[PDB]
């Protein structure tokens, strides 16, 4: 018992043939504590999630937003595929690590698998936890 990879069920439901794809095009994403991660205007290309730690965006004096383990980091709609950007800023509050890929690269891959993935654009709402919108 315990946090299960289902964090992204598009693969995890996948056969580990799958997850291969996702391998082909993983990318890792790492922040530090106090750690700027993005700033106001930033091209938004991959989602991340976050399996321990704590970070959030700051703007307006006030955290634009506010997470933690398992939070999920981009806007929703993955179907509209469009160009999205951070219009605050990321700051890692305390070490945390972050799975991240490019929306490119997951949407190939289950290219190769068009039942999950046709299913993962929608599927994927089953794991947003915080949608980061552009301005």
């Amino acid at each position: 018992m315990n946090k299960e990879l289902l964090q992204l069920p598009l693969f995890e439901s996948a056969s580990r043939g799958c997850l291969r794809s996702l391998s082909l095009i993983i990318k890792t994403s790492f922040c530090a504590p106090g750690e700027f991660l993005i700033r106001q205007g930033d091209a938004l290309q991959a989602i991340y999630f976050v399996c321990s730690g704590s970070m959030e965006v700051l703007k307006d004096n006030t955290v634009l937003a506010i997470l933690g383990k398992g939070d999920l980091i981009g806007s929703d709609s993955l179907t509209k595929e469009q160009v999205i950007k951070t219009n605050a800023n990321v700051k890692a509050l305390t070490y945390c690590d972050l799975q991240y890929i490019s929306l490119k690269g997951l949407r190939e891959v289950l290219r190769l698998y068009p039942e999950y993935a046709q299913k993962f654009v929608s599927e994927i709402q089953h794991d947003l936890t915080y949608n980061l919108r552009e301005g």
